Order: structure tokens, then sequence, then C-alpha cells
């Protein structure tokens, strides 16, 4: 996240880190059993690490699952990042408590102008890189589709949305990937694609989860 804030220890109680001995990615817990991310995060061998502030230190409000199964979207591709959601399966079922909690999933999509909370480990610099060691929060507008479409021409679909500032310094970044964006508390987003992060006329891209909600429910309710 750069130009964002310090969340707040476990004041994003859904929040979770993927870790294959390093973090690499965000997700979003929406039941004790299941995690949300995007699919260009998947890899083998994941563990979701839950109830995290510092990822680099045991505080004491963690839990530490490893995955059973991860399901990529069906049409993921990954060539235009189309449908970039992925289900990640918990071998045994969190402990839900004030400090990890599941994030609803939409009922309807969410409206150009409200502003969201995106939240993530990623980088936190525009040019070079740094990356935190708690969790970083950004406050971020839904941008019109419009706007969306020209600054990114021809690759924009109906299954992405812009969100952020078109003068740059505020923005998701690598390493926040999967992560969520919660708007009206629902999950409305996740961490998708940019050009860079935080430049001038170029937001970052987030999975349109409302489209997804029909796959996630039918998914879970047979895995
Ligand atoms: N504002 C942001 C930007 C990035 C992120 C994290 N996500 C990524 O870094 C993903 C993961 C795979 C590569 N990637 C990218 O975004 C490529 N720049 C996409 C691209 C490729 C080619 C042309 C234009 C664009 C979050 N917030
Ligand atoms: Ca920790």
């Amino acid at each position: 996240i750069v130009g964002g804030y310090t969340c707040g220890a476990n004041t994003v109680p859904y929040q979770v880190s993927l870790n294959s001995g390093y973090h690499f990615c965000g997700g979003s817990l929406i039941n004790s059993q299941w995690v949300v991310s995007a699919a260009h995060c998947y890899k083998s061998g994941i563990q979701v690490r839950l109830g995290e502030d510092n990822i680099n230190v045991v505080e004491g409000n963690e839990q530490f699952i490893s995955a059973s199964k991860s399901i990529v979207h069906p049409s993921y591709n990954s060539n235009t990042l189309n449908n970039d959601i992925m289900l990640i399966k918990l071998k045994s079922a969190a402990s839900l408590n004030s400090r990890v909690a599941s994030i609803s999933l939409p009922t309807s999509c969410a409206s150009a102008g409200t502003q969201c909370l995106i939240s993530g480990w990623g980088n936190t610099k525009s040019s070079g890189t740094s990356y935190p060691d708690v969790l970083k929060c950004l406050k971020a507008p839904i941008l019109s589709d419009s706007s969306c479409k020209s600054a990114y021409p021809g690759q924009i679909t109906s299954n992405m949305f812009c969100a952020g500032y078109l003068e740059g310094g505020k923005d998701s970044c690598q390493g926040d990937s999967g992560g969520p964006v919660v708007c009206s508390g629902k999950l409305q987003g996740i961490v998708s694609w940019g050009s860079g992060c935080a430049q001038k006329n170029k937001p970052g891209v987030y999975t349109k989860v409302c489209n997804y909600v029909s796959w996630i429910k039918q998914t879970i309710a047979s895995n």
C-alpha cells in the first residue's frame, strides 16, 4: 500500500496473509473454512495466516492453517487477468473471534464514488521498494467505468473496476495482490493489477467480486 496508513492491529480481522516460506499475497476470510484471493496468487504449498498484524513476529493472536485445496476460477486468463479470483480451503476451520472474522460477500455491486478500504503488506513505495511488517490500509473511492477504461484502453472487462486516485500518490502495490477491497461492509474487490503503483492516471484495478458470488457459493457447497 502506497500513501496509506497503519491500520491498527487486528482492525481488519478478515485480512489474511498467504505464506509459502514468506508472505506473498493477501486474501480475505469469507467463512471459517474458506479464503478468497486472486488467481494470480496461485501456487502450491500455501499456509494461510489469520489474525496477523506484524507478519514477522508472533504476537499472540495468529492462527496458521495449511490450505487443503486451491480452486482457481475456471475462466481465469493470466494474459488479460480476466476472472482473477481463487478460493482456498483451510485444512481445519478457523476459530472466529474479534481478531479473526469473516467478511460478507456482496449481494449487489458497489457504486462508483463509494469509499472502500484496501489493505495489505505490499510495497509502500511508488518508486523503489519497502515492505512493511504491520498491516497497511488505504481509503480509496471506486472510479467511474469511463475513467477506468480511459486509463487502461482495451484492457478493462466487466469483471474489473478501478479504485484510487488519478493524481497518483495513493494506491495498492506488489504484495497487496489477492487482498480485500471492502465497501459498505462487503467484499467488493480483490487486489488484482495496475501499471506501477501510485502513478498518475494509472489507478489500481480490482476483481469485481459481485460477479462471482454464484460461483463462490456453488463451489463452497460442493468442496
Ligand atoms: N496498483 C496496483 C498495481 C499492482 C498491484 C499488484 N498486482 C500485480 O503486481 C500484478 C501481478 C502480476 C503482475 N501484476 C501487475 O499488476 C502488472 N503490472 C499488470 C500489467 C501487465 C502488463 C501490462 C500492464 C499491466 C496492485 N495494485
Ligand atoms: Ca504475527
